[PDB]
């Protein structure tokens, strides 16, 4: 059906927007703590401390696969990144430093995200 047709073309424009944004918000980690997932080599204890794991190559392999339905499914794997990280990390570590920092300037970018979806449907 053509109806279908609509709704991947208005998947495919979120998936378009969800782009810049991921862009956006991984420019905020220069550092690249939170590039890629915590190595299980480097770390065999991880899951044993979080269940839910999340960086942004991840987001990003779930973005161009079209896996995101909407914003908050998007924004729920972002503030995954930095919980995870404010409970790995004592508060004196650099790691749990970038975390409140990337919360704090991912704020801004999430915040006109918002309108902008709502605003383009």
């Amino acid at each position: 059906s053509m109806e279908q047709v609509a709704m991947e073309l208005r998947l495919t424009e979120l998936t378009r927007l969800l782009r810049s944004v991921l862009d956006q918000l991984q420019d905020k980690d220069p550092a690249r703590i939170f590039a890629q997932p915590v190595s299980l080599k480097e770390v065999p204890d991880y899951l044993d401390h979080i269940k839910h794991p999340m960086d942004f190559a991840t987001m990003r392999k779930r973005l161009e696969a079209q896996g995101y339905k909407n914003l908050h499914e998007f924004e729920e794997d972002f503030d995954l990144i930095i919980d995870n990280c404010m409970k790995y990390n004592a508060r004196d570590t650099v790691f749990y430093r970038a975390a409140v920092r990337l919360r704090d300037q991912g704020g801004v970018v999430l915040r006109q995200a918002r309108r902008e979806v709502d605003s383009i449907g």
